[PDB]
């Protein structure tokens, strides 16, 4: 049958580059014909021949009349829908796969597994389903928002790793990790270390023995949550990033935390789900990531880069490379995916760049994708192109 | 070739949790630009890698012209038509299997086989088609609209058995069982027992060698009458629910139909096509069911279910297992479908949620999708969200 | 590789009864959202998994701003299109194949040949494309109308047959059929007979070693051209069928011509294309055919089989075998084609039904199917449902 | 695996014919219900399976909002998309392949390359994938707009060259060649010659060891640069057609360049690309051109052929073979490609027919395609048929 797959070392190259922008909303005017599905939260998980693009639908498309209740995050509406990568996630085009205001999915070899939350906040439900089948749930352990990742999980070997949390948006979180085989859940790895908050983790293969997560804090630290997972034992232990680059918003300027690496700092309240990924070479990993360019607005959207270290004991600033999105344009989540070459894995960091005109009209999201490519160094930025009073 | 499917046990679990949304009239609003078909009678049907959901369209959409009509049930424009589940039955995503203002369909294994029923009142005729071809017929032997399901036909090693019926909606309709194997009829079951009016059977496997189904009697009883067919010997016999849950709508309170289990009682006339899907587990067996919350009127759907016992003589409730629709949103037909996981089979009910906006406006519904899902109890109900005005 | 397809015994049946309707233009109103293809000359050839719905379209949607000229037979715009049979033939379902105002295509059991006619009406051009590649072309013989069937062309062993015409439409348009393998014309045979005009054949196999075609004559007859072609020889003849139920559009009363077999008759200026197709037993022959129900116009449509006999000698009414179309419903062109069923072939007929308003609006068609199915007779008939006003 | 691809003889066959037209604003009417995208560059490319229709979109449909900046060549929304050739380019049907301004695809047997070009004027930068993979990228040598063909790569024994030009408009740019195998440039090839402006290069194969190429000087001669590249040592020449018959616009009365073959001659400044394919036999290689009727404007399009000598020093005119696109309608792009027939290869030139009617409104192409079929004359021209008012 299909082999399980595996993370591969990553094909050669030391810069990202502009990819593809899927911005549906080119196509959503009063005087068009198109039907962009209103959405949030989209993330990309790639097979081996294929890539998937997902997101949480509103269930309502642009031009429409469902608008209001669009800024709102969780509703009986939501749902998990995906389309091929570089198909325009329309009405029509889309698949709706469960009813989920919180979503995650990966393909293991062999199969999809997706994962959608939903229930009322006080005792949600992580449903997941594998192929056709639903195959198992998981219950609210802190009856506060139980949720998940809104990224791609990880599998190796058929072992599929994913992030829950539950708690107080401003207050206690303590995540979980969940080991999937086949839908269904084979282990639950309870984490260690610096734990009092951990959401919304950007999770990739360090190596076939070690997933990596950057998470937010929306509580205490701009700095994030780093997330080392041994896969063979399921043990993971958790201890903010120390580098001075701290990548969360709203943030303080750059090394402005004092003391030592797991100092909190200050405006650590609030927080957005950001963008890494891996560059496993044979010799040494490098780390991608993505933070706004604004320091307390989504707004732009740069990269940066980091060979090698202690992720939780360096203070090092993050090498600056590439201005994504500009200060002028959305930079709402970014998050980590892996494109299969026919030997080797190409890193990706997918944007959302979100048209937020408030309450009072539609709201939804176009992404963006830089991949690793070539040598020297980043060279276009990325515009949604949309108006939102067309 | 691929082999004959034959039920499994279900896979593990022991509540039912929300689980698909297909709601395509939340795209039908005049400013939008999307046409989702006007159907009603939907329902789902799996094969070993996809489910395919089927309805009846009125060949219009909305936004629209051709409402005129859709309130009705027969006419010469009614098709089966199915998306696979997931898609929204939208008029390109759908494909038109035949003429049909009655249905049925399923999955032997190896080849679909579809069922729709048109012709005058009196003189109806079940069509069959395996895969593309048109394959045999049946005639109307009481000359009284004869129809079917509207629910999934059900395979066991390449016999699909099929219950049709014919005669007065307030009278007598004694159903029959039709025997198909690749499309061609190689057996009529007449039924043996309480036999003056079954139509609408929801049908399924109880093991290898029982398929069970619970249907509506529209003229005597809000019992439903409850059909065990034996495979071995291809014979049936029907007696009615015995169970003080009344199923049907319209219905008396529960326990108010005294006497024996097969006393017709009260609020008889009138009825609704209900859901019922098997748990079969190695020494247990799981009925679970659903019915209007409204005891007259189609709205809201709640889940019941039974574990072992002889549905022709057990009084005792059904235990209530979670509300699917509030009181507050519509609840029409229901009806049962088992998704093929790798190992075992997960039962699922759907349930028609119509858009009843009275016969001066379109016409059609959504459907919700419940399967068993994990443990614990059933956490969320489905609301359409469709604004009938817009 | 796959096998090459030949002609089968037909499955067991002995009436047609009411298969599917395609009417695309349900979803044509000004208020809708749908974009059906105007076109006029349907048609449908199968191969063993599928069908294709072929038609010519003006390269023009409804609703749209092109309706002026869609009632004008050839121009620059017209091309051979095609969804699969059972999917509405829109903008965006469709496959354009080639320019053509003339076509046809079949499957050979191991790929589709399409055969598109376009040029200058004294000087045009028969082209063949074998899958994607264009392969070969064949050049007007008599300068006025180079044309062809207008439906299926027929393969057996991999050669594939094919009527094509040139010359008067008020005169002498001698026919030739074109033995084409592979996307290229190995044979062209040049037919014996009564020959002075033959068009727009229906052609389909007696058997594997005879096609035979009832035929158009548009100057001198309501009878139609019968063409038998000795598939191993390479050779045809054609005479008049002498059946006193003239099968043409206008016609004289049945059996009012008098004088033997061969006598032209009243009423013989004009035609329409007419539906025929085989039921091929192992001890006898059954032969379908379609005519309106008016004599002079273009209004209803009926089926009519006769077992047996020689078309060319017998004089004796075919059986009328139902109303597929009432005379208050269009039935314009007709056309025999064949469903592959897993052991025989299933004999079907397809009408196309115009929506005819005249030159100052849209001209386009429905598709109507019936095929042969179990035993009894005729029960429904097909209305296109359209509203032309919308 | 599946093998690499090597030019074949061509199909037997000795004139072109009309073939098919892509017109998709024949469906673009503010009152219609489709979403055509706003495209130019269009060219298509064939693998052993199916042709490709890839166009530069400007990530709008028509009707819509965002017509200005669609008469722009370069700015962050164009994209590189595709259909299957037949396929109506609308905003659902079309994927998305990357951000890109200037591009090129092909396939080599196994997979889809697919070249793309952005980034800033001074910096741009050649982006290659492969399948669904970013492989690689090429910088910028001369900081001037580095760009590519426009028309299909060509791949031998899984070796794909790509011709990259980089320079001024009105001044130097040297073309290089990229050689890609499996999506990574494995060398430059830096051309011999009459180097001094190449650029928009139509390449195919002249045999197993040469791909020849007919480009675009856009500064000093209506000539075309004639590039004979050898696949065996990696090397390539250019040098002027000698023609008379010079096929660029705009350019002066054939015949008028004065002196030897290399003289630029008269109406330099300017150009388009134009349709260049190969017809091989097995002693005589016939070369098939295409260029617009106008001398100046971008109107018309007529083919021209010559077969064998040496288009660096026949001075020849080349033979004229009919008119593809009359004066009345415009001619634009034209590129070569062929289509994979089961033993040989069939040529064929594509024309884009670009609707223009000025920065005020709207601009978008038509795609005609006309390749050899048959013998005879080409018989009939392509228009339109779209009213850009509508
Ligand atoms: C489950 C849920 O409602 N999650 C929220 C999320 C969360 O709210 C914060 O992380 C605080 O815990 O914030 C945001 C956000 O954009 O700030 C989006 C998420 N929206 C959705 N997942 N639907
Ligand atoms: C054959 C037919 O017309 N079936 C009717 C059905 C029927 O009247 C009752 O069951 C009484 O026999 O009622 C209903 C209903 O919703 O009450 C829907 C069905 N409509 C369709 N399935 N088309
Ligand atoms: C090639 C052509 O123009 N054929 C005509 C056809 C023909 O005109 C008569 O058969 C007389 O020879 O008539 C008709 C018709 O509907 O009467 C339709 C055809 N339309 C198209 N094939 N486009
Ligand atoms: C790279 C780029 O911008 N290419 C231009 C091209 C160019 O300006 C000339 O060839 C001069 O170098 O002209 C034209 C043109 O239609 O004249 C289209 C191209 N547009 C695009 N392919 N996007
Ligand atoms: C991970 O392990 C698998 C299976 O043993 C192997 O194919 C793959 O190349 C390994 N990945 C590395 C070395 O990063
Ligand atoms: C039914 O029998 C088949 C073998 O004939 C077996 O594969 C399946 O597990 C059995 N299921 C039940 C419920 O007995
Ligand atoms: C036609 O010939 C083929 C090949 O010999 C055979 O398979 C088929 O059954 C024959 N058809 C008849 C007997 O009608
Ligand atoms: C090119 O060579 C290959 C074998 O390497 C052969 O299949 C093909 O026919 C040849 N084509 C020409 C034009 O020489
Ligand atoms: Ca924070
Ligand atoms: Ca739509
Ligand atoms: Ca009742
Ligand atoms: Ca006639
Ligand atoms: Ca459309
Ligand atoms: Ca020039």
């Amino acid at each position: 049958e299909p082999e399980w797959t595996y993370p591969r070392l990553s094909c050669q190259g030391s810069t990202f580059q502009k990819a593809l922008l899927i911005s549906p909303h080119r196509f959503g005017e009063a005087r068009g014909n198109s039907a962009p599905l209103i959405i949030r939260e989209p993330f990309i998980a790639c097979g081996p021949k294929e890539c998937k693009h997902f997101a949480l639908t509103h269930y309502a498309a642009q031009p429409g009349g469902y608008y209001n209740g669009t800024r709102e995050d969780r509703n009986k509406l939501r749902h998990l829908i995906s389309v091929k990568l570089g198909k325009i996630p329309t009405v029509e085009n889309s698949i709706f796969h469960m009813a989920a205001w919180s979503g995650s999915a990966c393909h293991d070899g062999r199969e999809w597994t997706y994962i959608g939350v939903d229930g009322p906040d006080s005792n949600a439900l992580i449903k997941i389903k594998y192929g056709e089948a639903y195959t198992d749930t998981y219950h609210s352990y802190a009856n506060n928002i139980l949720r998940t990742q809104e990224s791609a999980c990880n599998c190796i070997g058929g072992d599929c790793y994913l992030m829950i949390t539950d708690g107080s948006a401003s207050g206690i979180s303590k995540c979980r990790f969940l080991k999937i085989r086949e839908g269904r859940i084979i282990k639950e790895i309870f984490p260690t270390g610096r734990v009092e908050h951990t959401e919304e983790c950007t999770c990739g293969f360090a190596s076939n023995k070690t997933i990596e997560c950057a998470c937010r804090d929306n509580s205490y630290t701009a700095k994030r949550p780093f997330v080392k997972l041994n896969v063979e034992t399921d043990t993971a232990e958790i201890r903010l990033m120390c580098t001075e680059t701290y990548l969360d918003t709203p943030r303080p300027d750059d090394g402005s935390i004092t003391g030592p690496c797991e100092s909190n700092g200050d405006k650590g309240r609030g927080g957005i789900k950001g963008g890494f990924v891996h560059q496993r070479m044979a010799s040494k990993i490098g780390r991608w990531y993505s933070r706004t360019m604004s320091k307390t607005e989504r707004m732009g959207m740069e990269l940066y880069v980091r060979y090698d270290g202690d992720p939780w004991t360096d203070s090092d600033a993050l090498a600056h490379s590439g201005v994504m999105v500009s200060m002028k344009e959305p930079g709402w989540y970014s998050f980590g995916f892996e494109i299969k070459d026919k030997k080797c894995d190409v890193p990706c960091i997918g944007i959302e760049m979100v048209h937020d005109g408030g309450k009072k009209t539609w709201h939804s999201a176009a992404t963006a994708i830089y991949c690793l490519m070539g040598s020297g160094q980043l060279l276009w930025d990325t515009v949604t192109g949309v108006d939102m009073a067309l």
